[PDB]
């Protein structure tokens, strides 16, 4: 069987890869990470192997998994906006160097790597639908520090591509849209997967803050369930006929758009209606704030190299995300 090394396991991605992985009887997982705690159902799954370690800290240990395995999925990075102008530096020396290093390790050991590249590297592109082979990428002048992780991850994807080029590494970079679902990551996390934006108004409506519209709001978003979007990477692993091969492919749901504010309205009414609701504080109100206007995937890339169409839809996947949440929510 297969071996997939997971590296940042601990998470959103990694448990639902490695619940879809371990379903199939021709895989073995090795997932690595500084803790467990969001994969324990796990640890006693004959096909699972859990692998203490951290991509800043260990160098070797990496490696060693990289040459033992087949698939690498590099998971570890810094993606919530704030720290990108808060700790820039920490967050171009972990997502950009760290990173670098374990594709080196998969060139030098000629491993698959399926590389996490992200939807900001379109930035401020004008297409209605971001293209992952036509599209321009728009970012703004140097002196708008915000832009430092889209290059950052913009770069990486360019490098990947030069050792596809020049040096056969075999790879697939996907761009997640949005993904969510049970089990999100932690606001703060630097592993990469659900949509940050959706889990800050749940934590909102959870804690009894308000859910802050900068600038009315208005940008729009696309949303995609997990159950869509890890059936995609699932089969990105599947490589059937080999058809993913040096491609690069948008992950999202282009049906499930949506502004800030009216995802916060979707999510107020689906929390109202529901019946944990009295165990948390009253709506404190959209408040709105002023310190990329669409963000549209093109999925042709999806529909070709993997046949994939995403079949729920945008009620379901709200209702669904924040009913876990909320039944999974310590109120002590």
């Amino acid at each position: 069987r297969t071996r997939v090394l997971i590296l940042g396991v601990n998470g959103f991605i990694g448990n639902h890869l490695t619940e879809r992985l371990l379903r199939e009887d021709h895989y073995e997982v090795y997932g690595l990470d500084i803790g467990s705690d969001a994969i324990s159902r796990f640890l006693n799954h004959p096909h699972f192997h859990f692998v203490e370690g951290d991509i800043s800290i260990h160098s070797e240990w990496i490696e060693y998994h990289v040459k033992k395995c087949d698939v690498v999925l590099p998971l570890v990075a810094i993606a919530t906006p704030i720290e990108y102008t808060r700790n820039p530096l920490r967050v171009f020396e972990l997502d950009f160097e760290e990173n670098l290093r374990i594709i080196r390790y998969c060139v030098k050991y000629r491993k698959r790597i399926i590389f996490p590249s992200t939807s900001e590297v379109y930035g401020m592109c004008s297409d209605k639908y971001f293209d992952e082979d036509h599209s321009n990428l728009i970012v703004g002048p140097v002196n708008k520090p915000r832009w430092i992780y889209s290059v950052s991850k913009q770069l990486l994807d360019r490098v990947i591509w030069a050792y596809g080029e020049k040096e056969g590494l075999q790879f697939t970079l996907f761009r997640p849209f949005n993904w969510m679902g049970p089990r999100l990551d932690n606001l703060n996390a630097a592993r990469i997967g659900s949509s940050r934006a959706i889990t800050q108004l749940i934590l909102n409506l959870v804690e009894g803050s308000p859910i802050k519209l900068i600038d009315g709001g208005k940008q729009k978003r696309c949303f995609t369930d997990i159950r869509d979007g890890i059936e995609a990477l699932y089969r990105i692993i599947e490589n059937a006929g080999n058809r993913c091969d040096g491609e690069i492919i948008n992950i999202g749901n282009p049906e499930n758009e949506a502004s800030i504010e009216e995802l916060g309205e979707m999510l107020l009414a689906s929390f109202e209606k529901h019946p944990l609701r009295h165990h948390f504080p009253p709506f404190a109100g959209f408040r709105v704030v002023e310190s990329v206007e669409h963000r549209k995937p093109s999925i042709r890339n999806a529909h070709r190299c993997l046949d994939w169409e995403p079949k729920i839809d945008m009620q379901e996947t709200i209702d669904e995300t924040l009913d876990f949440f909320l039944r999974t929510v310590d109120l002590t």
